[PDB]
């Protein structure tokens, strides 16, 4: 009888892990649709990825997904040698993709100083503030220091010029997923670590690989594994901690309640007691992730690479499908879901014109998650502060909170960190019963 709230990955791998213990559960999802975050739907004549894309074998709960689901040999990557171009101080510079990734490259290295230190093992991201630290005095000072800069200030302070901070300010806007000057650099330096602090690792984890059959091969997967009916419009409005009310009015009993509902829409439910107060602050404060997605489709095959700093409607551009129409279809991450229509052929080809005034702009769509009362965010970031007083406080309750956004490993930005936690988070739920 335990209720798990969403049938996102995190939901999903909850229930089939108290399945294997033969525990009852029921999984309450709000929307018509399971996924969550990650939303495989046919668009612009092809599925698109509106939220997760992206996988890689050394994701050790994604990977382990891919193999059980039959999809290990179902991937392809992203295409690679594209032109590019980036804006610096308002003007475009045109070069080869080696040319960007050098100069990044070189930005990293920097970006990175520092985790060796702190992150030996990359999966006890907390080590340095904890018992067992046995390094110097000074390595926490500075790992507390860290998570009060951002990522850019990093490379300014190195001396790097205005060209590569404006890469790395265009590169952050995607990798933070909003303003990337009020986010924590630890989150980049665990990112490092988790990479083996190589840039091009990195990059082959986080933006090479795609399911050929989607993200839906995945949780469709899972989904077909429960033995118990997913329970689809379903919103949950009270979590009493256990006793879980639906909007209806329904208030069905559990043993344990593990919530998945993201921290950008938990203030749709009403907690009685009231969540911690470290807790609350993070809500109310929320993470970093304002920006968001879009796929644009433009006439012609086209292997284009864009960069542009804040405040551009987009961010990171890049080719990704070259259609049967003799269309390109391209991928887009923007720091600020406000300033960008996702569907509008307009903002779409005011996004490519901020590098080509040709390339016109046929179709454009996207979701967007921010505007989405059951999502709130887009995938999960680190403001300053939140990497040691934030993702880690909703461990403590009594109720559980499992998701991305409070995994160990690839927290929020990855699918591997939801399957993280809600398998780590059921096992609570297991040792605990008996
Ligand atoms: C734009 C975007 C791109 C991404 N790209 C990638 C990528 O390339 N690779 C990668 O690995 N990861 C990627 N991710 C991250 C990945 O999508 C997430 O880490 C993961 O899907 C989060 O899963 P979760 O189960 O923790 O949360 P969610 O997927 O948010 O699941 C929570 C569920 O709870 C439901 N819910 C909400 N409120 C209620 C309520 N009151 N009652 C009941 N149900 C409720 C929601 O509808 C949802 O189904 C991306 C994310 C975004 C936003
Ligand atoms: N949803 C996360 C996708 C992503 C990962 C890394 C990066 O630098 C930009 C985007």
């Amino acid at each position: 009888k335990v209720v798990i709230i969403g049938a996102g990955f995190a939901g999903l791998v909850a229930a089939r892990e108290l399945q294997t213990a033969g525990i009852e559960y029921e999984i309450l999802e709000a929307k018509d649709r399971i996924g969550g975050r990650a939303w495989t739907e046919e668009r612009m004549g092809r599925p698109l990825e509106l939220g997760a894309t992206w996988v890689h074998w050394f994701q050790a709960h994604t990977w382990t997904e891919i193999m059980r689901y039959g999809q290990r040999t179902e991937i392809t990557a992203s295409p690679s040698g594209n032109d590019a171009h980036w804006v610096t101080d308002g003007k475009v510079v045109k070069g080869t993709e080696d040319d960007l990734d050098e100069k990044l490259t070189a930005a990293m290295g920097v970006t990175y100083e520092g985790s060796e230190e702190y992150f030996p093992n990359p999966h006890d991201p907390l080590w340095v503030l904890s018992d067992d630290f046995d390094g110097p005095a000074e390595v926490r000072e500075r790992f507390l220091s860290d998570d009060q800069t951002n990522a850019i200030d990093l490379v300014k302070e190195a001396g790097f010029d205005q060209e590569t901070i404006d890469l790395v300010d265009a590169f952050w806007c995607a990798g933070y997923i909003g303003d990337p000057y009020t986010g924590s650099a630890l989150m980049a330096k665990q990112w490092g670590a988790l990479s083996d602090n190589r840039y091009r690792v990195m990059e082959d984890i986080t933006l090479k690989w795609k399911l050929n059959n989607g993200m839906r091969s995945l949780y469709d997967g899972i989904a077909g594994d429960l033995n118990t009916d997913i329970r689809l419009n379903t919103p949950v409005a009270k979590v009493e901690h256990a006793t879980v009310t639906t909007e209806s009015g329904e208030v069905i009993e559990a043993s344990a309640v593990i919530c998945t509902v993201p921290v950008g829409a938990l203030s749709n439910i009403e907690f009685s007691p009231a969540l911690p107060d470290a807790v609350q602050s993070v809500i109310d404060d929320k993470w970093n992730s304002q920006g968001a997605k879009i796929w644009i489709k433009i006439k012609g095959h086209h292997r284009f690479l864009g960069y542009a700093p804040k405040p551009a409607k987009m961010s990171v551009v890049r080719s990704e499908y070259f259609m049967d129409d003799d269309t390109t279809i391209l991928v887009g991450f923007g720091y600020d879901n406000t300033n960008i229509d996702l569907n509008s052929i307009e903002d779409a080809q005011a996004v490519i014109n901020q590098w080509r005034d040709d390339l016109e702009v046929v179709d454009t769509t996207g979701h967007n998650w921010v505007a989405d009362k059951w999502a709130g965010q887009a995938w999960g970031t680190l403001r300053k502060g939140q990497f040691t007083q934030g993702w880690s406080l909703f461990d403590d309750i009594d109720l559980f909170f499992a998701g991305s956004d409070y995994a160990y490993g690839w927290r929020g930005v990855c699918v591997d960190g939801a399957l993280e936690k809600g398998m780590t988070t059921a096992r609570q739920v297991i040792n605990s019963m008996r």
